[PDB]
């Protein structure tokens, strides 16, 4: 909303100039499309200086999440992830997707992990196709999460059966983040 | 709707007196509950004289259908099934469930068979449970249909993949009915 | 709506006692189910004395109509058809379905014939299936109409491409009715 | 609404016993169907004693009106028509359709005549068919009205171009009624 | 819906005369009130001759179910339970509540068990109260179910975590029913 | 819903003949008005033989409840109260209002007590008047409840601050009922 | 809304130039995302000169509030908090989170504290998870509030059971603010 | 809406340059937030030259009003208030809040004072809290009004019981304004 | 949404300066019209340097898709296609439409192919026209897909009968893409 | 949507600078008013250099279409028409209206021709006026189409009776376009 | 919609620079306000050089029309009117209001004239007032139209009784326009 002088920016654009990206909403195709564009742009500016991705998100579309995830992995700069407020579902997935050693959460931020949600309507055959797809998506999520937390696929499976709320400390213990940023 | 004298009946009740049951609507728990009750009543009246079930139905709930199906098989009297207009989905299933040799259709009546429809919302686990259930329901339907038409399970599976519209002649050929009642 | 004494009837029931059936509405599964029931009941009462079906109807469900059509052909008594007001679409089909020599229309009654309407939603394959089904239903209707009017299938096809309004005299000329009842 | 003893009637049924029919609503297929049924019933009871049709109606379906009209002409008993309140559009058409010499109005009743209303949606071809039909219906209405009032088709055409409100005296002068019933 | 002569009954009341009760809908306060009232009436008629409760129900209100359950246990007559179609959730609970040795299902009937569903809105304190209540209700349900199936509380808890669909044979194996009524 | 023969009743009327009243719904003016009428009628029939009031109710209007409460106290017959399913709020108030020594609950019935709910919209002065009224209503309820359970006003006040769920045993311990009817 | 010249600003941006942030709305993810961004930007500009946060807010999302809270604590500059109008719920939480000695309220500003609100729908297990989470969230809030006011956890718990409205003086007395700014 | 050149302004901004603020709408949190910001900005520009607040408002949120009121009293410049059109409820409150000797109304402007409005939903306890809060708010309003008009608290209480419409002269007589600006 | 300095751009425009186009939404006439314009503009800028089209789309209008497809083939520069997130239906069609050797997907991107969806309402003749058109469209799509993947028309037809979800690797194996971009 | 630098343009304006006009939407009075303005402006710039009109449109208002049509014929520069995606109804009319020899379609673009659609509500007289108007409009359209394609009026009449889908090649064969632009 | 460079304009403003006004919408108070303003502006710029008013309008408010009409007559420059597409009702009124000798239509443009439309609700006296006013407005319209076309008031009255559609040639013959602009 508010504007800054230098030429005129909105507050987010001003921060973007310092290689900061704010994710402050649910993740859908628009948000993903914006985040990805910001990442590509920041790389084209300087492919050495690393990027800061603040995350306060309830989650959202799994494929939209992957567009962000893959883009983070694909670019040269390290992307630091900093969780403020809440990082849930696909949000926490992205939190854990920051460059290793540079994934943070503020002391009172919360992390939640759980299985993906979906739906299927129609013929038995169609429902089967949808069910297979969502189960396959869960495997893919769990696999990549296993790699980035160091937890086994079996433990992830069990821990994400229902909503699982984690404190910043517990999140660190789990391997979703590296450090909880103690007040300076 | 209209009334007959003898004591006063509505037209359907009057026909019930002659052991005739009209199925003229979609199949849901109320309809099943009424059809089942009529069947049990008719048996208590006379367990020898057979029963006439006219069927003009687009189908409906699979479990509500099975209430009717199982009740037909469970009582002593033979239940003749006569398709007028249309017998689709669970409706055609019930057509096929009449006493062997006594399943009829009028010359211009239509029969349609296809796979069951359903839906699943929520977690991956939840969707899987629903998917398994509807696929299991399809096997059950196909198995019972195989027994009453004499067609193989494999053929039924292929033939019900999409909407399959059958003429009265084709329905006899298929083994869903025994005879097409030629005008007297 | 109104009641008659003898025991108490509604006006339609009173007329049913004289073997008169009123069709005064669009044709759907409920209406068909009731008309069919009346026909079956009337035959059980006396299978010789013929039946009077007055028709004032804009049409409706093709399958519902066939339930009626087939039942008329199936029972022993002749069913006279008498068109008052309007007999359109499936309504004029049934007008033409009365016993030969006993299909009437009052002088200012109207008849309208046209092709069947429908709809299809979804995948290309599904639309195809629906399209084939409605084309096949049209052939069925045209064939039967051909038989009852004496007009060729080709002429019927052409004449029902769009809405075709006929006067009582034109309907007689076409072979949909036999006589126009001149005022007594 | 209210009930009378003798066996139990509703008020309209009690009056039907005296060969009185009440038309107190707009004319549609249900209403027609009921009025027609009453007429046929009354004839079957006694084909000599004449019938009283009270009319208070804003009009309605032209075809539904013709069902009534043609039925009045077709039966043996004279039908007196007595306008109370308002007889408009198809309503006034029916008022004029009573047996000659026996078409009445009460002193403060109103009559209104005007052209038929309708609609057409779709392709140019479709609109043309609809336009032709409604113009033909207007000719039909004007022709019959000419016959019953004694006014020329050209005068009727001009007088019904817009809404035309008539007093009871003016209605008599026009030939829609024979007598205005002066208070006894 | 339909009527039987003897005096006039509706089909359900006619069956009630033979000590049969139909449960054909979801269970709520109205349904319970009715079922309870039936049971009380049947007992007052004869406290020896046992009662037949047909069940085809998706379930519903837990407390409404308990009104039924407790009334079954409270009256003198044995209450046979016969599952037709589907008995799910509180439905299957009532199925299992029949007199021991007299709990049946038809061959293609389905049974489903799962945990109770609820909701809580408002302050943290309020949500806690609601959570405690529903957990307590679960214990109550599992405890009584344990008693009637012979399965341990721990196994019930695990088996009802998600939707659990059972065939008639599986239901008997589980101890929800005693016999699957083979077609006679 | 269902009908019984003797002359024809609905099930509830048949039970009313045995002095049994079913309360199976929320309590509002209509329900109160009906229960009150049933009580007055039963008294007029026989002022000695006591009455049975089954209660499965989530509660409802406080004043409607009092109409019932006061009528119970005002009539000569003892009114037994039997809780099946759930008696909450004004429901449990009525439960406790039965003749002392004859207030029962079935083993798995639930009781819930809590403070009354309301609303006020408008001017400060208006809101004050509403607030005073609802607080005065709470005192009245607590006072009467104190008298019938033997618990102190202060204890009631504290125990009804939030929703308070009670088992049948707990309800007996509290003094809301006298006995829990163990299965016969 | 309005614009200021210097280059063009909206009024809020103009104030942001002087290190003033306006919180004039309910707190959600957008608002948090903006406030946080403003804070980060202000720090990058000058990490010594302190920041002014005006608060007129009814509250909102607890996690969104924490994103703000943690950011305030994380940055170098002191953040003064000044309550104008109303600071309620998470609003008053943030008011109390300003740098010690620099938390103000205007003389007629109001503060309101109460427990967090939430909801849970679904299975007993799911409701339990939600209940536990909100109860934990309350502990977290009470703990941090205890630290910043100097009141014991037990007192906070009691004082936030229901809505608790405080004047500016009472808020200072409570330790939510340090000073009430007397008119200059 | 319209734009002025100098650099481009909207009309309001152009006036803001001359230290004029327009309040032309109902008072809510946005409006207050904007007015407050304008006030703070104007002071930062020049803390001597006084400020013009034109008021045409039906009133609105009491707390939003107090954010404006307190900011007026807190800043150094005098704030002149000029009522054009209508100043009602919180609107007239703010009118009376301008610097003494500099509160104006145009000759035909209207002022209306009345008590505050609100609402309370829920438990008796909850309604009581809300009632107390709104009564306390009314005292606060009345007290501050008494101070600025010179009328006793008792007189204000009586005069604001219902809607009280005042002419500009009557408003001056009451002490809400100092002068009515006679046309120049 | 956010802004960049150099002159002021939005983030997408900034990327367009580097010949990058973002497709991050469903495909309709507006989106196509924008994408086409971007392509034409980029060619007028430089007809040698190739273009980057990122694709994260659920698909959409087939004709709108073809506007893009044809424009890609029509312009001189090579158009690289890079799938991030999901490319489904017409989305995946466009993916496969990039310059050969320059069609990519990120490791966790998904591709889905299936037949086109549509609808038909109205007369039999009209439905037939619609059915023919959509079948013809499917042939067109399969044919072009066959050319770009190197798979046979027959295999495409079978593979697209229902929803077919593909991993990045599977998509490469199919011939939809050339390379999966491994993290750098 | 996106912006280009040089001074700042939106992408369409940038293309307008090169005498390109995009028609990407249905045709109504706004769209027409814009396209017309663009044509007039482009002429005032340079009356020799010809203009490029890209067309992807489902059609729309016939009179709006004529505003565009007539303006194309009225200005000096040749207007090239290029169909991308789809040109239906009035869309395809405008496609055919480009300067002879300069009417193009991309290889997979579709063209559709059919009769105009409309509606008429009201009196018979009113419907007749509407019907005449739309028939006259069809003649006008067919006439002008005849002139530009070289097909006879009678052929156009027949070919546009229903929806008529054409490929790019077929469109060329028909004389709607001159060339199909083969990929360069 | 689109933008032109010189300083930046929208297309309409660019054309306004050349003294061209586009009327491409229904006429209401906004549209009138805008057109009027453009006229006053153009006059202030140069009161000699004449103005071009293009008209494609279905009509609208009669008083809004008159604001435009009177403004045209009041200003010094000649206003040419050019009808493109359609000029109906108040649209055609304005077309005829252009400077004599400078009222044009393009060859395929349509003109339609008819009486004004309105409505009146309420008391007999209120309806009378409305009726008188709309009749007086018709006289006013007809009188002015008479003056500008040279047709008599009686002919106008007759010709506008119903919708009257005119071709460009017919319009010229009627005197609504002077010339039809043949393609250059």
């Amino acid at each position: 909303i508010p504007t800054v002088i230098e030429r005129a920016y909105d507050i987010y654009s001003r921060l973007l100039k310092d290689r900061i990206i704010m994710l402050g909403s649910q993740i859908d195709d628009n948000v993903a499309n914006s985040i990805v564009s910001q990442l590509l742009f920041l790389q084209a500016q300087d492919s050495e200086k690393d990027i800061y991705l603040y995350i306060n998100s309830p989650g959202g579309s799994v494929t939209a999440g992957f567009a962000i995830y893959d883009t983070i992995q694909h670019i040269k700069p390290d992307v630091q992830t900093i969780c403020i407020g809440m990082a849930a579902a696909m949000g926490s997935f992205l939190l854990a997707a920051g460059a290793k050693g540079k994934r943070f959460a503020l002391p009172n931020a919360e992390v939640m992990i759980h299985q993906p949600l979906g739906g299927a309507q129609g013929q038995a055959t169609e429902i089967e196709i949808a069910a297979n797809h969502i189960l396959k998506t869960r495997e893919k999520l769990n696999r990549i999460l296993s790699e980035r937390t160091g937890q086994s696929i079996e433990k992830i499976q069990k821990d994400t059966d229902r909503d699982n709320f984690l404190t910043a400390e517990e999140a660190k213990e789990y391997g979703l983040i590296d450090e909880v940023m103690v007040p300076e």
